[PDB]
């Protein structure tokens, strides 16, 4: 097998500190994750730390090489380390071939995220030739609607809406107060956090004698296996043919899908990210925070938008695109904004002088 | 009268198909867009679709010219037709003005979203003071407030909020988990997407030794007839006075309309935009994905902001407006932008060697 | 004590009127703000306005010198006014040292914001290990979880859910349609308008082989005093140690917060900010529409950002930030980009023209 690396792993990882009330030794961690312990086992751990901020009741590891001038100071009861690192540790290292994910893994050890029962709450309205799972759980003041499937194993929030032959595949997630219109199918494994709608009616209207007339959005939108949407996400019906997500699709927080994007699987996108209808998104692609995308263009795979970016044509070569300024002090901004305004008499003028020279 | 023409039509049509359970024939689809056949008018039509996605059994349109070279090779059933474009067309035509007007109005005859029957659901809760007319339909776990009054023909979708005051003119149509605060009045045919929230309490505060002071925002909303409000939209109610939305606004999802803000007739807003309070917005604008207003700025009638610009004064000439940077491939931008930041020491340069020369 | 002044106070205050069927004669107001009448303090006033807005039934004020012109022509019953602007004046003037501070204060005498007297709806539900104050308010179809502490005089309104261990101190106030995940922790006097989310999963991913592998997000959210927080905003939870909000904060609508990030006291952002993972924010910072900022920066006390900037590194001095161009005519605009694109090539030629000459 071909190796793998991906730049995102230079991210600088969030600091901070866990302590649970739920406790597991070392050894079950260890067993887990697959590592090797080269210390005591039988350690109880009862939380998760950075290294600079853990405790001898936690685990840590080292993800960052900034943080590993540190590791030798930890007060963590153990480490999760690169067989590297664990050459001459003084402590507990748990071995493994990447902390960061060994670490990924473990948290959901320690989540105190609630875990919902099987079964539909009394005050659901569950439609007669709707389907839930048995296995499935359906929360207070739920609404599910005609020729909707509940998978199984699914868990339905309180408050949310699922909407006519709507589908959420087998093991998805949905948070308190998610909406699904009507024909929206979803695949496996979905996680949707609070205040996302999906498929909504976007904007699509014809202009005729300066008034707005409305065209009906008569597609659905279809969503693969492994998609993770954040918290007021929206994404909009298909005019004709449905919205597309890929599998494995990661969206952040207040994104915006306009309909009949299209995304391709393995694709990120940050938060307050707006793409505009018909877009095509392909595989392995990263869009940063608030990046937008106009209308009726195609984002080739493994490519990269940086922050804020307004991504006005079709990407063809992969690579990292950006648009902007860098940010000034504001005086200094506003003589670099009225010079730009001055570009075009500016390059006139360098020609003009060349002419002369 | 005067010939009208927008250039919106440029845009390009986002292509798909969609099949029905429902059918019409061909002479049903025609009278009510008043399109001649020509061919036979008998034929079943079983959905919609664009004219290289186009079945048998299905009605396109040519609305592009970029499409006009696939309309003899499309397997559609029929398609509507300008009468020049009918001239040596080789199946059935359907002669209009205006094809992608004419697919506007079909596309309704095909929607499947779900119609509610007149009625209030046993679990809506409904204030003794206010009213509602017998033809409204109101949907499971909504809350209509003291005072609230839903017209004639209303539907107001499961877990609405309709508060004390707020009135809905008839023919509206709220979609599950819409939001109204008190004071909120709204004419006749609105549509509101799921999560829109409309009256709230906007950014009021006044700094007193750098602590902030609640300012209570003590007017409501007005809005007109035939307005559309996107998914997860909020529309501030005002400070003293309304917040004002004009006959015929269509305003997209994940819109930001700030207090006291007016938005005048006809306009239309994409997704992502934000409008700083108190700004003027005239009639017959069109504000692009992710556009930015700041505060107490006029913009005048027949103005077009491009997609994400910062709009930072007032506009008192039609036209269009735009600010940003081209996207380039990253390592390409840092240069220009490191450029940006010497730009005053560029032309102060470029006038001394002028003076030289 | 030191004198304080601060910027804010040059922005344009909306014009507006408001007409109550409420009614305060002069002297209670001034009794209110301890203000002098100098005039007949019988007077009933039945509402607030601005300067030419107001008639003789209303009080005004004088907050911006823009409209001291009009103070004279005012149709107001009484003003709020400063010493010096009441010296002369024809009518009844309400001396105070701050006419705006004065006027915010008195509005809220005038607000007509439902208020929710003390008791559980019937329709709430409420788990046994929760604890309601009995003088707060919990409104229809609300679902408080297990562990939850709803603090004396706080206000649930219809539709909220407070997730498990969840706090609300005393005097806050949740509008309906409030979403809180477990483990968020809110200080006294909260304000939270509709269809906020807080505690939700933020992005927290790893990639491994080009498939991204959740990280569970096992912090929570601890917020301050007297936060204010906007229609749809969301504040994720922490991945091992809290997000934090400090006191005093005040976030407007549309915004987002991501896991981790520290924002400290009396900060403001505008709608539509969006803040990357473990940014810190100072105290006394404000930041404008729109403003995005990157991960894992930080920003110290006195900063202001304005609308629609990128910030893309730390902060370390007091003052003022931008980035974006000026807004141009867009065939003008257009020009300007292609230009930027050159600028690399123009300032090498610029070089190579100064050795020349
Ligand atoms: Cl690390
Ligand atoms: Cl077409
Ligand atoms: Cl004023």
């Amino acid at each position: 097998s071909s190796h793998h690396h991906h730049h995102h792993s230079s991210g600088l990882v969030p600091r901070g500190s866990h302590m649970s009330t739920l406790s597991y030794t070392l050894g079950q961690l260890a067993a887990h994750v697959g590592a090797e312990v080269r210390g005591d086992a039988d350690l109880p751990i009862q939380g998760l730390a950075t290294l600079q901020e853990a405790g001898p009741a936690q685990l840590s590891f080292l993800a960052n090489p900034q943080y590993r001038k540190y590791l030798p100071e930890s007060r963590a009861g153990a480490v999760l380390l690169t067989a590297a690192d664990a050459d001459g540790f003084a402590g507990t290292a748990l071995v493994v071939a990447n902390p960061y994910l060994a670490y990924a893994s473990l948290s959901h050890l320690f989540d105190r995220k609630p875990k919902a029962a099987a079964g539909i709450h009394p005050t659901a309205i569950v439609a007669a030739d709707a389907e839930v799972d048995p296995s499935a759980s359906v929360g207070a003041y739920a609404v599910i609607e005609s020729g909707a499937r509940i998978g199984a194993g699914v868990s339905i929030g309180a408050h949310c809406v699922i909407g006519a032959r709507s589908v959420i595949g087998e093991g998805g997630w949905l948070a308190p107060r998610v909406t699904l219109y009507h024909d929206v199918t979803i695949g496996a494994r979905v996680s949707i956090q609070s205040g996302a709608v999906i498929g909504g009616e976007g904007f699509g209207f014809a202009n005729e004698k300066g008034v707005w007339q409305k065209i009906a959005q008569i597609g659905g939108v279809t969503i693969g296996d492994d998609v993770e949407i954040g918290a007021n996400t929206t994404i909009d019906r298909g005019a004709l043919s449905d919205t597309l997500i890929g599998n494995g699709v990661k969206l952040d927080n207040q994104i915006m899908i306009a309909h009949n994007v299209q995304i391709g699987d393995h694709t990120a996108m940050a938060a307050c990210v707006g793409i505009s209808g018909s877009a095509k998104i392909g595989r392995h692609c990263m869009l940063a925070g608030g990046v937008g995308l106009v209308g009726h263009i195609e984002i080739c795979d493994n490519v990269f938008v940086t922050g804020m970016t307004m991504v006005t044509r079709s990407i063809t070569e992969p690579g990292s695109y950006s648009s902007g300024t860098a940010m000034q002090p504001a005086a200094e901004w506003k003589k670099s904004a009225a010079r730009i305004r001055q570009l075009d008499d500016m390059a006139r003028r360098l020609q003009q002088l060349e002419k002369r020279l």
